[PDB]
């Protein structure tokens, strides 16, 4: 029993964090094999990059300075070729995630990991993270068996306090640029499939007060969900929620009628899993993983 | 900007997780130097649990009865001793991944990270607090026994908790790394219920200061209060008494924000009376009590 916001064990990623300094700027880098990946703003970017030489980039892995032997740019990420391959390089992949998907963030300052938290790619492509100056280059990941899938690299904080970044191939999530200009996060929406998964986690944990005898059509639910700035629920989401529906005996459209009532009437002084708001940062897979105990 | 429930990087603890099997029971152990620490109930059967005589059960065990597995390598047990409710299994190999560590016993209200493990394999990390009733609101399934709670301070891991059991309400009970249980709990399947839980007042105040540091001032008011009047109100909402130690501990945050502790106490009194009126504080509709004054300072600066 118990439902916590749980991050993946960060160990395989900690062994990859390095500090990258160029000029007056110090930020974090991800050392995988003989390459260090970091935000290109550490330095027209190709014009500024041409002016740089290998020895301008100081890379520090703990108390050992790594020597840069090459540099290239891929979209908004700078790839610093180093002479030493990271012996702690885990089995990894670079994956691009979709909005609504969750991942763990290993927040780092000066190439030193300081915290790990779980978060979701918001539908507006920002992440509601926890970062301070020096956190740039901190990464987002998921762990599947023994494979670390790197999905995010922190690049900036938007004026509202939310964060924007790229996948490990340097492509930004969202309509952002790594430049000094007026940029704002779009209006955010609630990740509907995630709230439903969290309602199933609540049922698995013995919280049934919000359940009702009613069901709804997918279309009537979407008409209501659109009113409360909830993401449309697709047939794929309904299919993805299948296992939780089978385990609890509550059909997805049955749980949708519960969600509809919660949106129209509120919680009435009641909580669900210790929360007075509907939580949307647990995917259906996170709920199954935490209410089954999959290990890494 | 931003305020998240943040756990410590779990790497230094992952390299210490081992699987301990005794008969039909399999749970987690903490391999530090040449010793594996685990709950002593690993020697019990489900029947033995009502009234186990641990010394009687342990005297009947030999080293080879304990199977210890570190990844895909079986460790050889060369000795065993019991210290309170923890079993210490001496092994023939020192863990090369042993970090700089200490065993610390924490007080209620203190927070720590939990590396939840099953079969000696870490599956997740979360942050939580020692509740005033000495339980932890964790996320544990069967096989998580021996999962540890820790803090990391200057490359040093301070182990403060080892998971032992789940109480009937869904909350968890366990010991420090010297085998002493937190609270009045025993590693016996007897009628044990967690006492009525209260809100960690000093932590809610710290979280209100984190909100002010992050630009959220809507809940502040022109009032101040005496420490005694605040405690009389706080008791009525099942909030822990705020001591002069708590007021002193909140000093740095009071100096940084310019809001005196008793001034913030008056805001808390008003929040308790009014509720949030559809508003949130740091993305939360409830008053958060699992961030200590030390966590707020570490995360916001
Ligand atoms: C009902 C009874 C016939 N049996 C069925 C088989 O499992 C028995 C059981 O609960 N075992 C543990 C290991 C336990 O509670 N550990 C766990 C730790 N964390 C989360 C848990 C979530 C679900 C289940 C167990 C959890 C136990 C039991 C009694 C004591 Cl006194 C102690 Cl110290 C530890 C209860």
């Amino acid at each position: 029993s118990g439902f916590r916001k749980m991050a993946f064990p960060s160990g395989k990623v900690e062994g990859c964090m390095v500090q990258v300094t160029c000029g007056t700027t110090t930020l974090n880098g991800l050392w995988l094999d003989d390459v260090v990946y970091c935000p290109r703003h550490v330095i027209n970017y190709e014009d500024l990059l041409i002016r740089k030489s290998n020895h301008n980039f100081l890379v520090q892995a703990g108390n050992v300075q790594l020597r840069v032997i090459g540099h290239s740019m891929q979209n908004c990420v700078l790839k610093l070729k180093v002479d030493t391959a990271n012996p702690k390089t885990p089995k990894y992949k670079f994956v691009r995630i979709q909005p609504g998907q969750t991942f763990s963030v290993l927040a780092c300052y000066n190439g030193s990991p300081s915290g790990v938290y779980q978060c979701a790619m918001r539908p507006n492509f920002t992440i509601k993270g926890s970062f301070l100056n020096g956190s740039c280059g901190s990464v987002g990941f998921n762990i599947d068996y023994d494979c670390v899938s790197f999905c995010y690299m922190h690049h900036m904080e938007l004026p509202t306090g939310v964060h924007a970044g790229t996948d490990l191939e340097g492509n930004f999530y969202g309509p952002f640029v790594d430049r000094q200009t007026a940029q704002a996060a779009g209006t955010d929406t609630t990740i509907t499939v995630n709230v439903l998964a969290w309602l199933y986690a609540a049922v698995i944990n013995g919280d049934r007060w919000f359940l009702n005898r009613f069901t709804t059509t997918l279309n009537d639910f979407n008409l209501v969900a659109m009113k409360y700035n909830y993401e449309p629920l697709t047939q794929d989401h309904v299919d993805i929620l299948g296992p939780l529906s089978a385990q609890t005996g509550i059909a997805v459209l049955d749980m949708c009628a519960s969600l509809k009532e919660l949106l129209q009437n509120g919680m009435n002084g009641r909580t669900i899993l210790g929360s007075a708001l509907l939580e949307d940062e647990f995917t259906p897979f996170d709920v199954v993983r935490q209410c089954s105990g999959v290990t890494f």
